[PDB]
């Protein structure tokens, strides 16, 4: 169809639902490029879109790890139409565990994915963007791009990172016509590490903390977690806009933490709020 | 004397003012290592040091890369007091140009010593602090790191993934007695690439847009870059605050659009009030 849509990590999660969400649309309107890390997930991917019957050739599926710069590169080479007119920059990795606990290198991992990755998908397809006077970014974000979240050090350090890319890109794309939005996630129903593993590497309060996190994230998930469905609408809203907003919230439940996080600087309420709902009284 | 202090990037800047602020106070409170990364650099801060006459033994300087885990290893074993009181990350790199013009290596070597190498730090000293129940960590923080700023994409996103780092800590620390805190710096009295490099990688209406950047930055650092003697005062303030927050500022001057930014979470007033400031109107 028309609209080329290039998305990444659909391997699955909201990348997946997104995919076959576009790719079935009733306008028949729009020719997904569902990409993945590695081909050898997309079944996934195939039972839904067949279980939605998204027409033939409504949806392809390509290798694209953006990692590599390279990937990235062949990847924008195989869109056949020769322009991407939204960009969806979704792949993403998350780490949980005390700081100290965490591997460099799964540290370095999540920033590199996260981070350096949608860096490497802006540079290769900006340009062009750019030069058409058109495009629409949508990248994922989450609340934990928004405000800190304990045990979450370094899967907020790169949320927050996009929060900061995206808005300093959108201040000088405003004259350009290319539209960037966030589209802020809170938990949505769709990595961890072994006990023994976890104290071995850390002390028994910390790991006692752990726990009463674990406890507290598994209740906010039970009540909290939104329909990929629900979540998946948000993109198309944003996508559809005429005149896109920076940010697009799937649900309003935390504007109130975040408005207390907004309205003390100094940072000392949020904190002491957050741990309270966390853990208790300290 | 007492109070070890250790202090990432003192080759210059605020790290070299804070490192001599230390290590010449009145009190003689202060032992200080000053890390760098390469010590042919250690020139100036020795000529500091003795312009100030800091008394023999109250600085020492050790190399360190935060790039590497094995250098911050070597480096906590020189410290010979066997305990760290104050924790100063400060070492950072900027990254100023159109997205699209940056090299890779150049964006992932931002986010490898800005982020990952704060990082690094934190796990190599936090377990003694956390272990000891006391501690004090300062992290060099940036307005760039609570507000997107154009043609700084990649340094915001570093300072604002270190307010994510940080705060999800923050809420962690809290009963451990370890103190953390982000020193919010405005521009400070103390990279670029050749304008023919840059045109050569960009189009001609983001060069011209880079062009109006830099006169707007150029006029901003005149009528607002403050002395680093009163930056790095406010290390001493947040280190000496019975009950540090987990945010200090060096000026109260970009507060309101902090707050502009703060209450209008889909971002357009930020993004459209920012483009006229540093652009005009579009
Ligand atoms: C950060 C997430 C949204 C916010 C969620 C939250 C939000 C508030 C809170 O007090 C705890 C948690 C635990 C799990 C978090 C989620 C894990 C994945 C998701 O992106
Ligand atoms: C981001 C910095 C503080 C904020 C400064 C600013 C702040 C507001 C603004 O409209 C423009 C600029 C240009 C230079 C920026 C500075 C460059 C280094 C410093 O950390």
């Amino acid at each position: 169809a028309r609209t080329v849509v290039l998305i990444t990590g659909c391997s699955s999660g909201i990348g997946l639902h997104l995919a076959v969400r576009l790719a079935s649309d009733p306008s028949q309107s729009f020719k997904v490029y569902a990409t993945l890390r590695d081909l050898k997930t997309q079944g996934r991917l195939w039972e839904a879109a067949r279980a939605l019957a998204c027409p033939p050739g409504s949806l392809e599926t390509l290798q694209l790890d953006v990692r590599d710069s390279k990937s990235v590169a062949a990847a924008r080479e195989r869109v056949t139409e020769g322009r991407v007119d939204v960009l969806v920059c979704n792949a993403g990795l998350g780490l949980l565990g005390p700081l100290e606990a965490l591997g460099e290198d799964a540290v370095a991992s999540v920033l590199d994915v996260n981070v350096v990755g949608t860096v490497r998908m802006l540079q290769a397809f900006l340009p062009d963007m750019k030069r058409r006077g058109s495009g629409r970014v949508l990248v994922t974000g989450s609340v934990g791009g928004l405000m800190g979240l304990p045990f979450n050090d370094v899967y907020c350090a790169s949320k927050f990172a996009l929060e900061g890319l995206c808005e300093s890109l959108a201040v000088l794309l405003l004259p350009f016509g290319v539209h960037l939005s966030l589209i802020e996630c809170g938990p949505v129903h769709t990595v961890l590490g072994s006990p023994e593993e976890v104290l071995d590497r850390t002390d028994i309060h910390t790991f006692h903390r752990f726990y009463q996190y674990l406890a507290h994230s598994k209740q906010v998930f039970r009540e909290a977690a939104q329909n990929p469905e629900e979540v998946a609408e948000v993109f198309l809203t944003a996508l559809r806009a005429p005149k896109p907003t920076l940010r697009y919230f799937t649900t309003e439940r935390f504007l109130p933490l975040l408005r207390m996080r907004l309205d003390d600087p100094s940072g000392s309420n949020y904190v002491t709020a957050m741990h309270r709902e966390v853990f208790g009284d300290v």
